[PDB]
């Protein structure tokens, strides 16, 4: 009973406003900065060709095939790795907790963007410490935006095990978001109609004025220049291979359930192969076109503060707050155009947030829809599932909460549980579902014979990457640091592990009780979780589609 997507430019819209937004103009340009620029760029084509577009058009075909959401489409396809879904599930749970706090800074910078002057320009504010300068007179000083971020957005504290006290206007703008969220959800209020071109053509467009911005700032080619050109020796390292790696996981949203039910929707005989590759094209696009207005931005810093490109700005999830605003002070008018770059940043951050947590909840109804999807009940787990997810996300509202975010930044939703997850959807489609079956079925589906490069990066590259990405993370091991200064405790490094174990964890547990669950001995056990239930008897009558 898997509702269509009625129009089919509906479809692309959804997935289109889905897969954008904050792992584009947020992540990419921290994860790049983060990583010396350039030599980041390397790995992320890499794993986007190899990976990543392979393993996006793998999760919209099994969605399309068994008309089945994140969980029991791998219960059709391998009964044996049903798990993974579940941890689909962990991954996505973990994103909601974090992903939206976000969300709650821009607000909050939004809230600062109705006066008369931003408060990210002068130092004469209450919360400017008697090191600040002004760039245009500093010819150490900090810089006036960067104080800002870190001192009124954040007041950040000088660690981790330093929470102090929760920040009331962040914890407002953060209830004001989720409550936001909340309606959406349970009103099913979206972008419908005209509204649509207004939250599709605006966040291209404001862009666009900033890459005009960017690009003719002066000392802009000392910032091209560092973000293009890459460091060979910088590549030696695993963790600019797997930060690479994780973001094109990360925008393209796969590996966590929601790719599978957004494919889900979609009719059986539905070429979804070109307009998987024209979208993973628009999204990779969009990235590297937001890194030049980022690191032309960055290059004019640099230029008119006088200190390295490397060094003006936050090595973290800031980055996006200390450049862009300092850009919109350059175009006349700042607040007019600080409100729209707010006001743009939010939209693509409702529209993933409404997304990711609407498949999730899909997700969880479909799981088990006895007592749980009867009309109110669905209203009150909604209620439930948001009201828990503000409280776990308040504890990155506090004074020191910056550094547990980058936690969840680095071990939740990343790292090497995607490259967990990747592997594992690879290898049971690749090797023990069969490449050639699929084939056959992608065939049947959008109607012509695809070539090789999908079923090889599902056999050989896509878990070559993974498993060699793992081993060298695992062997060459540096422990996570915050601004490249701030240096974890072992307690926290402990609660990010289990916090990607969590998700981890679910394919070996879910196998051994399944292996429990069946009775009699170890290899019939095997043989029979290992043999698909009818993947497409969903859509064998609906269609006339051949059987499995
Ligand atoms: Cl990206
Ligand atoms: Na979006």
């Amino acid at each position: 009973q898997r509702e269509k997507w009625s129009s089919k430019i509906d479809f692309v819209l959804s997935v289109a406003g889905g897969f954008v937004g904050l792992g584009n103009v947020w992540r990419f340009p921290y994860l790049c900065y983060k990583n010396g620029g350039g030599a980041f760029l390397i790995p992320y084509f890499i794993f986007l060709f190899g990976s990543g577009l392979p393993v996006f058009f793998l999760e919209i075909i099994i969605g399309q095939y068994t008309s089945e959401g994140g969980i029991t489409c791998w219960e059709k396809i391998c009964p044996l790795f049903s798990g993974i879904g579940y941890a689909s599930v962990v991954i996505v749970s973990l994103l909601n907790v974090y992903y939206i706090v976000i969300l709650a800074w821009a607000t909050y910078y939004l809230f600062q963007s109705f006066q008369k002057e931003l408060p990210w320009a002068h130092c004469n504010h209450s919360w400017n410490t008697p090191h600040c300068m002004e760039d245009t007179m500093r010819k150490n000083f900090t810089s006036p935006v960067i104080e800002f971020w870190e001192r009124n957005v954040l007041s950040l504290s000088p660690g981790i095990d330093h929470p102090g006290s929760l920040k009331w206007d962040l914890a407002l703008c953060l209830l004001l978001v989720w409550l936001v969220c909340f309606f959406c959800i349970w009103k099913g209020v979206r972008s419908t109609g005209k509204v649509v071109y207004f939250t599709a053509t605006f966040p291209f467009a404001m862009l666009l004025v900033l890459l005009v911005r960017g690009l003719t700032l002066p000392g802009a080619g000392a910032g091209i220049k560092f973000y293009l050109y890459p460091d060979i020796t910088r590549l030696e390292d695993p963790q600019v291979w797997i930060d690479a790696g994780t973001q094109i996981f990360f925008s393209y949203a796969i590996c966590l359930g929601a790719m599978t039910s957004l494919g889900s929707y979609n009719k059986y005989k539905y070429n979804s192969y070109r307009d998987c590759m024209l979208l993973g094209c628009l999204n990779s696009g969009t990235s590297f076109v937001s890194g030049f207005a980022i690191f032309s931005i960055l290059g004019f810093m640099a230029q008119e503060q006088g200190v390295d490109i490397a060094d003006v700005a936050e090595s973290g999830p800031g980055l996006a707050f200390i450049a862009y605003p300092k850009a919109v002070t350059m175009m006349p008018l700042p607040t007019f155009w600080s409100i729209l770059f707010f006001i743009m940043l939010l939209l693509l951050g409702l529209d993933s947030q409404f997304v990711e947590v609407e498949g999730q909840i899909t997700s969880l109804v479909d799981l088990y829809p006895s007592f749980l999807r009867k009309g109110y009940r669905r209203e009150i787990f909604i209620a439930f599932v948001c009201s828990i997810s503000y409280l776990l996300g308040l504890t990155m509202v506090t004074e020191g909460g910056m550094y547990v975010f980058q936690l969840f930044d680095y071990y939740a939703a990343s790292g090497v549980c995607l490259l967990w997850v990747a592997f594992f959807e690879c290898f049971v489609i690749a090797w023990i579902y069969g490449g050639d079956n699929l084939y056959d079925g992608i065939e049947d589906m959008i109607g012509y014979r695809p070539g090789p490069w999908m079923k090889y990066s599902w056999a050989v590259i896509t878990p070559v990457l993974c498993v060699g990405c793992f081993i060298f993370s695992l062997v060459k091991y540096v422990p996570l640091t915050y601004n490249k200064t701030y240096v974890y405790p072992n307690w926290a490094i402990g609660l990010g592990w289990s916090l990607a174990l969590s998700s981890m964890l679910c394919v070996p547990l879910v196998i051994v009780i399944r292996l429990c669950q069946t009775e009699g001995p170890f290899l019939v056990r095997v043989k029979y979780l290992l043999t698909p239930r009818e993947p497409n008897r969903w859509a064998v009558e609906r269609e006339g589609a051949t059987p499995y």
